[PDB]
């Protein structure tokens, strides 16, 4: 059986997920479930959509993607399930969540999911989270062909970018375990920097600043960051995922 | 072959303590999938834990064991309950009442008192019963221990008591990643004039953003709540009538 | 055949980066049983997770590898660590001293510094260390790699310092139970010899809670045989606003 | 020479308690004539008691006082205000919120609170304060005793909160008439048929419509209400208060 | 100033009759208002006919009856004032409430209240009874001259009696505090009675048939009543009004 | 001048009756003025006006008649009596015993019966002697007639009797309140069959809904619940066993 990694914004102070979960392992025994977060903050698609990103690299090619932000559910809003370049699967409400890991990994294929075999069979409108996608998942995890899930759609619905120009860019997301602050400018769109968010070193890493100095970097993704060292930058400067630009 | 553990306790996720219960579950059955329902039950709340624990016997596999612990009573005369059900899943729990609603939805096929030390982590420690009973308790199942070496049988595990809906009732949950809001009166018993105009919708998005709504939750019960937004907030309301 | 691995790291669980880790793990060793101990330490907290990992060996089988990184010193002359302990367990984390306590608890038996590539993330990011190193090299531990294949034995891992309780006996708050408010001091219970004379008032000496009225105060010793205060279904920090390192005096 | 005394409370009918407080009333102020709005207030019910109020000042002569007590505080830290309005009538109840109502349509030109034992019944029963306390002050001030004997100024007395009408016209019916099932809302009939949630022909009066036949109108303090002709809506439709939105 | 006794079927459940005795101490100053009732059963013309029969007899000439059932008020039913025989004055409106009044005091003079100086100037359209009624009943008893009030009408509109026959009749009324049951048949058109509602043994009063037997008698006003000793014969029988009697 | 006529009966407010009792008492004396203490009394019901009537002659003035009927004797033997007290009050009633608990408060300086037609209603109707006889002579004698020319001396009215308590009088209709007839002086927390009872100065003493035991207006051990019926949630009624342990 495939992996499951799992996201939504449902999070882990009850029963929920651990509901979804016994569903998948009820569908598919011996899965294994990974963690992605469910600490996405309610309703906030492009949120969930920037921490999925990642995900399709870092995860084996025997993998289902399972992630669900889905105020529509219950609505005429689907649930797509994708098989991308390599060869991983996703299933997430066709709301544009997937739109950061299907621009890394490719689509290979899309179908809406329809069929209610693979589906927990009483799909509760508020909960399709559970029984549309995580059934899904699971269900696919077990080895359902994808061309039984439903109808091909040419493209899975996406979300818009506002790119940086040339430099103007944005505060993407915020380190929120130690308060870096991440851009969407690619480092290589370019030793120091003037920039707004005053002139930041630029380092290879935290510790080449004195402890609470700034600091530029390129982080784990390869976009610009700024830092303090051992110190939150969000928490000095009071900065909100905000302008950003490099003189 | 192992059973799936489910796993639920109070002690929270912010340090080891719920690790060393999954690494000691792991020693008594090496091969164990252990899935967390929660840890982070509010602290002494077995109420709160019996209600996050009633839809758990359904979303599980039968090869299972239901892992929970809210034990302000550890170390003390209060013991530990491991009960099969009607599902033939296996339960593990301090017997205060937290399994009731589980028990409800299931049944009580049998149940023994955990005390035979064989199925406990053999220094128990007073103050930490939920690892060195309840869930050594789990493992030991999950591994296949008959559950008649557990202990004597007892007749009826504790239960809690219920004030039911009379409509009048009380606001059971909250949604807390959401800000909806639960009552205990099922929708068994369009629009509803109630005190907590209400639209009554399918889901949430049949209402403008930030409007008000009534529907029947995942359970079947009767919810408010605002589409994308939290009532709990708006409202500032669990514990605390529906007119017709 | 794969190890258990115990997974410990500040890193968190509000975003993707603990799940990616774990990803990485589990393309490494396919089938591994990752087992998260806890992910909120509190940042560049390397004393707090040291604390958190003292009774990880205990509580683990041998087939284990124990995956730690707090690393503000991540990308930089600081290496990664990987010990055989005396129970067989395999340890990987920053040679900061975050393995101190474990390592006390269960021994050194072998200790070398990870230095060869292919048991890391081909391209370390010098941010990311700990997903690219510690956890990469205990995934390679766990799928059956030559600890001798990591890199270079070195003597001792780096070791953080202690300071002792006293007799006049003097201790400090070690540790605050975050989800109940009890108080942990570093006051072994041994040392002591019914009712406390305390500064953290008289305090019952209970074998739990409930021997005490509710909010009633009460001594006892805490899972591991360290004295510890509390409150009957109550926060006793919140009470008495202590927070860790606080000095503790019991009056003899 | 003496003020008509205006009577309200939650006490009742059914026994001697309101005809103790009148004989109270009698014995400080003899030939005191007592006028009662009503004693069938629902028992603790201040809110019910404040709409109650609201145009006994309007229809009673300046020379009044308004004695009104609901009282679930007596005997308690909740004192008694005695409050002269602008229409120079007096009022006495307990500072609760009761003479809510009555004090918006009428005003606050003074309020103090009722301390003086000389205007009390001399050992005040905690659980009857509304005799011993609000009643004999009113008595007293019916006599012609200064407001300012009565105790300390205060500020504002003690107001209960509204829930207005909101134009979306969303309200609440207020209150019912218990007599004939009449029903009443919040919306002021200044905010031809109406399309309403409680088609409803707006009227004049009730007789405008055939027996039995629904019909909206403004009632006699302004605000919009519902009814049937000679029949009960309340009873027909299972309306209770605080259960309206009028559609534009 | 005259006395004014005041029925209605407004209640006393609020403060709607309190209102209207304001008003009429605000239009008469030192005015006596003495309740017959206001519990009369809403719309119930017939019902405070039968309970004003005998008010012109218990209450002094110098009296105002002030009465008011008025499922017409705001309509083209106006309202009627009146000096019978004894010399006391009536109010109420034009749909025959005042009828047993007047057949036993006689109608003197009566004349349609038509003059707004005798109303409550912004009369309105729900509340007559309030405005029109009360009002001119106040400014009579204030002694403002009858023919003031308005035009002249020869005849009050008048209810229509179905009496008994010969002996056959009805249940008129029935006691609401104990149970008795009075017909229309006059006892001086009849010791037992045979009768349909039996033997009656006819009796002095209650306490001449042991507790809770039956007996006939001639009521206060006359008229053949059946009853319990210390018993509602309403609740043993059933009985409601209009429903039929035979005596045999 | 006059008299305050203070006026009680089991006649009831739902009709004309208490009305033209009231225009019949304002035909004998002008300008009187009536104050209702209760028309209420369940029919029948001596004992329990005899209790409403207990505190009226402390709460109303000296120049006063108390007319109270409650009359299922009317027509009958049973004459009307009619009384002055030690408050110098005046008081008329059936002689059934109506009179007790007033007449205990209060005192009898001096009682007659009302056998004088010259204070009667000419024609009294048999049915309603509480018009006739009791309205009409407390009309009289607020008029100011002297009670001597009502009728002849009288030793004793007729008393109703007691059964004390030992070492639930009435219940509070408008709040669900119970009384009863052990003065609190006989007497912090009690126990008591009607638990534990909290004794409190007032209601508000303790959480709403909750249970409380004080002296009540009259100063009789009661029992109550903060913002609620206590007969509602006890199912009491009046008479019912109480003992304070
Ligand atoms: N009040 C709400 C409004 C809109 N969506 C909600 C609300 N509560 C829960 N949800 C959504 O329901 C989904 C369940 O599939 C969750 O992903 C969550 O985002
Ligand atoms: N101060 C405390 C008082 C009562 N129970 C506690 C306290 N601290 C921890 N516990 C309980 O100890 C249990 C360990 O088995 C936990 O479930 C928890 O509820
Ligand atoms: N601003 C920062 C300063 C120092 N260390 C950081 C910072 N942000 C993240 N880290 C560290 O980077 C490590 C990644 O290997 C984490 O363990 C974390 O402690
Ligand atoms: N059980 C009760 C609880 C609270 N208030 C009460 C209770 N019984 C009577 N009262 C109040 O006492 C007041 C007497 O001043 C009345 O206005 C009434 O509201
Ligand atoms: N719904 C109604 C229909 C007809 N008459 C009414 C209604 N409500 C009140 N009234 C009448 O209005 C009169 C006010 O003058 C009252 O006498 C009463 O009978
Ligand atoms: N059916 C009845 C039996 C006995 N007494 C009655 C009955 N009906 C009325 N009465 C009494 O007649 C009295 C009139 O004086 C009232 O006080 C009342 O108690």
């Amino acid at each position: 059986p495939r992996v499951v990694a799992f996201l939504s914004d449902v999070g882990t102070h009850d029963e929920a997920t651990g509901l979804c979960k016994g569903l998948m392992s009820r569908i598919c025994p011996g899965v294994t479930i990974i963690d992605i977060t469910h600490q996405v903050p309610a309703f906030d698609v492009v949120e969930g959509a920037l921490m999925l990103e990642d995900v399709p690299e870092f995860f084996p090619e025997h993998t289902v993607i399972c992630a669900y932000v889905y105020p529509e559910t219950g609505s005429g809003t689907p649930t797509v399930a994708v098989r991308n370049d390599k060869g991983q699967l996703l299933v997430a409400p066709d709301n544009g969540l997937l739109t950061r890991a299907l621009d890394a990994s490719g689509v290979a294929e899309a179908r809406l999911v329809t069929n209610p075999a693979v589906m927990n069979h009483p799909p509760t409108p508020t909960w399709y989270g559970r029984d549309v996608v995580a059934a899904c998942a699971a269900h696919l995890a077990a080895g359902t062909p994808l061309a039984d899930v439903g109808p091909v759609v040419d493209d899975p619905v996406r979300l818009p970018d506002v790119p940086f120009t040339r430099l103007v860019g944005r505060v993407a997301r915020i380190d929120r375990a130690f308060g870096n602050v991440w851009t969407n400018i690619p480092s290589a769109a370019l030793v120091t920097l003037d920039a707004t968010v005053a002139r930041w070193p630029w380092c290879t890493t935290f510790s080449q600043v004195a402890t609470t100095g700034r600091l530029a970097y390129a982080n784990s993704r390869g976009r610009l960051s700024f830092a303090l060292n051992r110190g939150s930058l969000v928490a000095e400067l009071g900065v909100a995922p905000a302008p950003v630009e490099v003189h």
